[PDB]
């Protein structure tokens, strides 16, 4: 699909057998989502955003699919304001910005 | 043009008179800019992300050019790491999300 900006690009994910809401940030070299449970090991990790840093959980290689568009990445669960969707899996759903 | 977004959108901006690099940010929704002392009236603001809140400086009806694009809208000033181009001047640019 093409997105335009008027609104926040929110788009329906599926991880571990949830449906969840998250924002498409290609700001974001990662992809952060809200307290969760998530099956599969982890380690614990520190990432940095506007504000200062945050402790995270990471979990690699998990199957998450963004709009109909499969990815296997890396996702980080941890106190985020909303979800967001980094470039790490957005490139595995081939999107680019167009203008 | 298209950006993929194997590596971060950075792009060059000019504002104020002055030449500068910036993030296209999706998840950002309005631009935010390192201090600069730009004249003119503002209103203090906070912004939120990962992280918590810093504070920054709200001017209106700011000229921006982005690879060439002219905008006008809303840019924040303040301590931020990085300079983002949100989607209050990605939408006047004409920028998509595409995949
Ligand atoms: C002290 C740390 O220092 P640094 O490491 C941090 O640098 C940064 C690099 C990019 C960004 C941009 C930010 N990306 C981000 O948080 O991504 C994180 C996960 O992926 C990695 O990759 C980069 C960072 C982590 C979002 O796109 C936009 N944000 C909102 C978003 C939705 C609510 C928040 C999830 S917003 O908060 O910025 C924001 C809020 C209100 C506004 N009107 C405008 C912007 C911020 C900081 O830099 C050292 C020089």
């Amino acid at each position: 699909p093409q997105i335009t900006l008027w609104k926040r690009p929110l788009v329906t994910i599926k991880i571990g057998g949830q449906l969840k809401e998250a924002l498409l940030d290609t700001g974001a070299d990662d992809t952060v989502l809200e307290e969760m449970n998530l099956p599969g090991r982890w380690k614990p990790k520190m990432i940095g955003g506007i504000g200062g840093f945050i402790k995270v959980r990471q979990y690699d290689q998990i199957l998450i699919e963004i709009c109909g568009h499969k990815a296997i990445g890396t996702v980080l669960v941890g106190p985020t304001p909303v979800n967001v969707i980094g470039r790490n899996l957005l490139t595995q759903i081939g999107c680019t910005l167009n203008f």
